[PDB]
Order: C-alpha cells, then structure tokens, then sequence
C-alpha cells in the first residue's frame, strides 16, 4: 500500500523524555512564570483560524472495498460524525470513485453539503473477510438515515505535516456511540476546566461556584462523550446538563448552570454555535414570576430583522444564557420575550 | 467576550512536542507538568497574615485545641518557617502561648478540629501521637491557598484559613488532565498516572508524602460507577475516586507501606525477585519488603489471582510488593511488613 509511510512512532527509544507525554515550555500567565517539562498540553483548536488536523483514510483502496461491501449489504449511504469527517469525504470522493471505476464496480460516491447538525445513524461499516453511495445531505426517501452508516471510523495514527497534521482513519472493530477518544483533551488546572476535542471547546470555571462559563461548538454532533475523558461525572442528573448528552455533551457537573436545565431545544441546527453567559446586544433580561415557561430557543431578531428588546425569565440566574450563531444571537430556553405578541419570531425546531 | 478575555489572561501559553500526534504545536491552553519529582523545593507556602493567624490560633487554643496536624509536607515546612514570627507576635500581645512544631516522619494523618476566621501553654504541630496533645483535639485541613505570587514571587503561595469545613484537598493546586494515551491526576505532592495500553489502567504513581485529605470529584476523571474495593490508592489516602485508579487483578492497597514517607508505585519486578501465579498461594496481607530486618533477600514470590507485572512499591528502606503478592516460602524470616491498615 503506497498511500502511507510512517516516520518515528512511539516505541522508538527516547532517552531524552517520555514519548507519550507532551514535552515543551509554557508561560503561566496567571503566575507569570516560565515552566518546562513533560505532561499534558491542551490547546484550543475549535477557534483556530485554519485547520491543523485533517482526516485521511489509512488505505483509500481498502476504504473503497469497505464501501462496496456495505453497498452489497443494503447500506445506501453515510452520515458524518463531524465537519472534519465531512471535509474528508468531500476531499477524497473523486479518489474513491476512480478506484471503483477502474475496478469495474458500478458504484459512485456522492457527498452532499451538510448545513445542520450532524445526526446519528444505525448502520456501521465493517472490515472485509441504485448505484450510488450518498454521504450526508438532506434527509431523503431515496436514501433514508436508517439505512446509513455513522461513527464507523476512528483514528489509527497521525501523519506529520508542517502547518497541519494528518489523522488516519481505520474501520472500528466495534459498535459504539462514543466520540473518538484519540482526539479528546480534558484538563483542569487553577480551577478552570476544559472538555475539548477538534470541534467542541467546553469551559467551566470556579467563580463562587463551579459552573459552565463558555462553550464553542464548531458543529453540533450526535456522538457520546466518553466517561474516561470526563471530569466530575458522579451523581449526575442528565436534566441539569446544559449541553445535551445526546449531542456529545459531557456527562459532567461542569456542564451545568444554576437556574438552567438541559437545553434540549437550543439552536443546534444553526451550524457553528457559541454558548456563554452575557446579554444580547440591545436586549435586557429581568426576573418575573409572571413569565412564560421554557420553550424553543428564540433569536433576538425577527424574520423581518426587528429586535426583541425586553426579555424575562421565571427562575433562572443572571447573566442570561446566550447563543451566538451565524444568523444572530439567541437566548436560553428559560428566557422568553416579555411581550406575548408574536412578531413572527425565529425559534429552534430541534428538540434533542 | 468576558470568559474569553479571562482565559487568555489566565491560561498557559507555549510550545510542546507530541510524538503521539506526530507534531510540534504552539498555542494557548492548559499545561499539566511533572512537579512531584523535582519541584516540591521551588513552590513554598506562606500565610497571608502571620498576625491574623496568631489571633486565629489563640482563639482555638482557648476553645480546647491543643495543637495541629499538617495536611502535607509543604504545609509542615511553612509552620516550621513561621513559628518564630508567630511566637514573637504572641509574646508582643501578652499571650502566654508558644507554637512548637515537631518532626513528622510518618504519613500526614487527619484530625477532627478546625481553626476558624471569626491546660498546657503550647500549640503543637505534628510530631508523634501523645496523650498530652491527642489527635482528637487537634485541627487539620484548616488552610487553603488564597492566591499565588507574580513574576519573581510566582512560586510563592499565600494561605488563608478555610471558611468552610471539608476533608477535601486544596483544589487550587490540583492539575488533572487526559490526552492521547495518558491521564494524569496530580498536585504538589501526588502524581498519579494512568495509560491506555490495551485498556485504561494505572501505570505509575509518585507520592512525595502520604496525606489523608480527600480527592475532589471536581478534579476527578472517570468517576462514574465506582467500586471502592477496586481503587488501588485508598480513598482515605487522597486517592482519586477514578476508574483510572485501578489495575486488573488488584484491589485496594489498604495495607501498603504508606508510613514510609515517599512512596512510588508501578508495575515491575523488585530487583532479584520473581513472581508466579499459584492457587496454592497466600491470600492478601500486609505489603512485604523484599529485604529482612537483618538484610536478607526474599527471592521467590507468589500471587493467587493477580496480573503481571506485579504491583511494586519503592521507598527509602527498599522495594516492596502489593498486598496480593506473598513470599512463596512459608518459613518466616521475620519479614518487614506494613502496619498501616487504612
Ligand atoms: C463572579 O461571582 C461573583 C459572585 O458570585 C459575581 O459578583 C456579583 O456580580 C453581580 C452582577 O453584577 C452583582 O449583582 C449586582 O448587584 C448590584 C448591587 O446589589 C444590590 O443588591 C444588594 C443585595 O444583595 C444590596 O445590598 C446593594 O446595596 C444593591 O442594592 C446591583 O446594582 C446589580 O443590579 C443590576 O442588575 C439587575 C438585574 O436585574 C438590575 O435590576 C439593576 O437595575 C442593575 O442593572 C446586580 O444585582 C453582585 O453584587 C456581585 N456580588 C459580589 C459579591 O461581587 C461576579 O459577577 C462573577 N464574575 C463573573 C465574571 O462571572
Ligand atoms: O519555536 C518558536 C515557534 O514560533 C512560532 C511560529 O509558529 C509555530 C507553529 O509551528 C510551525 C513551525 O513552522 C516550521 C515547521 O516546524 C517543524 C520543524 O521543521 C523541520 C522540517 O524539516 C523537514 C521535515 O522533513
Ligand atoms: C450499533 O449500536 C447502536 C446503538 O446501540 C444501534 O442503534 C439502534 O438501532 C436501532 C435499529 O437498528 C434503532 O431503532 C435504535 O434507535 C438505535 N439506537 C440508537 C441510535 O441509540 C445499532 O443498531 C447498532 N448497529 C450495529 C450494526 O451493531
Ligand atoms: C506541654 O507541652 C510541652 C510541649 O509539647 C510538653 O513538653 C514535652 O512533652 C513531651 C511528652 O512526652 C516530652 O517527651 C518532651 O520531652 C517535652 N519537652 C519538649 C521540649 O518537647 C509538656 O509535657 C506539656 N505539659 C503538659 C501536657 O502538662
Ligand atoms: C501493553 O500491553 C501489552 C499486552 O497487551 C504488553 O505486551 C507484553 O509485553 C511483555 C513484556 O513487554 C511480553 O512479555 C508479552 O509477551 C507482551 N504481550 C503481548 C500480547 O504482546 C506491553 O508490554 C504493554 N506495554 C507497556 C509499555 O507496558
Ligand atoms: C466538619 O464537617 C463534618 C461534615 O459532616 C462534620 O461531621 C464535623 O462534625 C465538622 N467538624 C467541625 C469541627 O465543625
């Protein structure tokens, strides 16, 4: 197989340092000090201006065979777990089609644009022992999700690069809903806590209490956050978890905010989503026992583009839970417009 | 944003080599480094106010608190360094009381009383257990880090008296992280490392001291569905309630050599010894040292149903084996065994 060549790997005899820890120097801006050593270094990659990591199959040829096998067994298509996976399919389809074509296989890979959240599917690709394979796109009768594969691939090893690293995907030996743990980084230091990977950045901090402070989701996925990489996962009420478990929300008490419950009806279908606790520009939020109950997350702008100024909440805490998306700024479920006149507002239709 | 301004102002910024990711990367985030194996000399405790602390003590002394037990060596060394300053203050406020701090050899044990912010004439810190000043009348875990220093004083840590009552460890000095095939539970004296080989399991631990506080759940990984019998480092000895704190074939080392000072746990053979699986072997017992009091070597060891490599302790007085690992020869040569039972 000529699409892959390795370099140095882990098992190489390193006399200088621990090969499976991160080794370097960093400035601790709190204490204002420079420290070198070995350990675990967690970086923010969700908010990077370009992609450091890129998926590629370990063997394109092998992957083409996995697909034609799946095609024979009734698997009409596939749904990606993440934007990065989607970009791999988008980037490798012409290569796959060539493999299939030159081997006289009546099958072509079709990958459609994915705008919303990356949803789950029941089927799985497996290793070896209509004439199209559709990746993502809208939900159709021609290729329903229930016949599509999802979360069938995981990272085997990484590829060196100068301004970007390759991640090579292999076929999973098992069936899980769990996110690939190889790309997960979780850490807590100086009472600041991070649950992260290549698309989620979830930050909780101890102010007067431990609570969620900020979250950035480059996409909204449907895999499961592993317990191995989860902080504070004892005595959990899934109702209190701000980011829903079914949306790769960490089953962690860090994933909470007093006054708030599970945002099952947040704007998850908006693409990139950023959660934090501040006021939407030009709006206000006041406590009122005479306020509406939890409902779909509402955007602070109308379909026309008019601004809803006055907002209320029954029993939440301030500052309000705020979403920021491409289409504007939204408020958490427990926060409702104060005026009952619906001006044809924009609300989430997700319910997850 | 607000919380994004805070992160840049309070996070770690630098570069590191990741052989796992096969990359060299710079950036901002959170860095957990190894400090137990060198840095206990560079970070140092200071009380926020000696003066305020002297008042805190004389109050507690009046309320029947005869003395104190430190949570950690770092705390112990603070007392040792600040006693002359406190005693001077006490003298100057006409208070018939002096602080006495004794050497601490064993594990740092717990105590029920607490100092608060708002008939001997001595306040005893640590030392052996006495009837003159019993543990049950001493305070413990009354302090926490208020804040850190800066630039030149970046390695200074200023302590305040706890506003609340817990058994939990000071969380401000805790670093817990997992990335690639590595998961770390650490602070200024514990380094607890688990690795993903075929499965996630404990691989190595270094304890510069053995303390008796409780590892916070907020800084605990994989703390769901815990069987405490399976936790290698005992919960009562600041062991993390984590499934990372496990090793297939082994149960809680309640009778390990915790009273020896520095302890290093890992899974390798003691030099000159061997370990074999045998159903005709002894059941779990106190951890045994591979050398006798005389200085003779035990070579042959057995275990009933554990996994190899064996659980190994390393202390100043030598190398020991896990509770489930017993000498194969039944002739007792007067062995050196742990007497802790925790
Ligand atoms: C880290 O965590 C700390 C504490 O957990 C936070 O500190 C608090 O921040 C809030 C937000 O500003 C403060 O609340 C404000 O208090 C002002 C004064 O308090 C009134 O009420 C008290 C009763 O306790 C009286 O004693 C006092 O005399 C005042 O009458 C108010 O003026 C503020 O009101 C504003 O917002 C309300 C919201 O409805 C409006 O109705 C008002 O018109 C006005 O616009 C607000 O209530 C609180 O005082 C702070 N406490 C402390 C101890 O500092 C930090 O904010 C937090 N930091 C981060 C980054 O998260
Ligand atoms: O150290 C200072 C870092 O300065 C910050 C600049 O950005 C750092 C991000 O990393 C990119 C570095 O760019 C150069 C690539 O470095 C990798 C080592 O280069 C050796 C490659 O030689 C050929 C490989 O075969
Ligand atoms: C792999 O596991 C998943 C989850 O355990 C299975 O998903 C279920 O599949 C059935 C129909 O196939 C659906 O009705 C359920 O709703 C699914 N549960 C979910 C999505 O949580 C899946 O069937 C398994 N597939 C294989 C090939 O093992
Ligand atoms: C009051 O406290 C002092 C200091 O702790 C006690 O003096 C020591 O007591 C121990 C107890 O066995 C002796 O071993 C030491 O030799 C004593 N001196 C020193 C310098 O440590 C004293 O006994 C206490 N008096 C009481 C309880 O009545
Ligand atoms: C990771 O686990 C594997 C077993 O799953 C270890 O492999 C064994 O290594 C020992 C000595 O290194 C050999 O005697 C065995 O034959 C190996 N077994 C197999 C199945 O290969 C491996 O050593 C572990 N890695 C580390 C770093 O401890
Ligand atoms: C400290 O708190 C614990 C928590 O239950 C309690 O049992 C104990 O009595 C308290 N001690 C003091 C001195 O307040």
């Amino acid at each position: 197989h000529h699409h892959h060549s390795s370099g140095v790997d882990l098992g190489t005899e390193n006399l200088y340092f621990q090969s499976n820890a991160d080794t370097g120097c960093a400035i601790d801006i709190s204490r204002q000090e420079l420290r070198c050593g070995s350990g675990v270094f967690i970086h923010n990659d969700v908010e990077a201006w370009m992609d450091r990591y890129k998926y590629y199959p370990e063997t394109p040829q092998g992957l083409a065979k996995i697909i034609q096998k799946a095609h024979k067994e009734g698997v009409c298509g596939l749904r990606s777990v993440s934007r990065l996976e989607h970009q791999m399919w988008e980037a490798v389809k012409d290569e796959l089609n060539t493999l299939l074509k030159e081997n006289g296989v009546d099958l072509s890979v079709v990958v459609e644009k994915q705008e919303g959240m990356y949803k789950s599917a029941p089927k799985r690709l497996t290793a070896t022992t209509n004439n199209t394979f559709v990746v993502d796109g809208p939900e159709t009768k021609e290729c329903p999700t229930q016949n599509r594969a999802w979360n069938s691939l995981e990272v085997e090893d990484f590829g060196f690069g100068l301004t970007s690293t390759r991640m090579f995907l292999k076929v999973r030996e098992s069936n899980t809903t769990e996110c690939d743990s190889k790309i997960i980084g979780t850490a807590v230091k100086n009472n600041l806590a991070i649950h992260s990977d290549l698309s989620y950045w979830i930050e909780s901090r101890l102010n007067d209490t431990w609570k969620l402070e900020r979250a950035v989701l480059g996409e909204v996925k449907s895999c499961t956050w592993p317990e191995t990489h989860t902080l504070w996962g004892d005595g959990i009420l899934e109702s209190d978890l701000i980011i829903p478990v079914t949306l790769a929300g960490p089953r962690s008490n860090h994933n909470r905010r007093p006054g708030y419950k599970t945002q099952n009806q947040g704007p998850w279908d908006e693409g990139r989503v950023e959660i934090d606790f501040d006021y939407c520009p030009g709006t206000t939020v006041t406590l009122s026992e005479s306020c509406g109950h939890r409902g779909p997350a509402t955007r602070t702008t109308t379909e026309s583009g008019k601004l809803i100024t006055d907002w209320c909440c029954r029993s939440c805490t301030l500052p309000p839970l705020r979403y920021q998306t491409d289409s504007g700024c939204w408020y958490g479920m427990e926060i409702r417009p104060q005026r009952h006149d619906e001006k044809t507002l924009v609300q989430s239709q997700v319910n997850a």
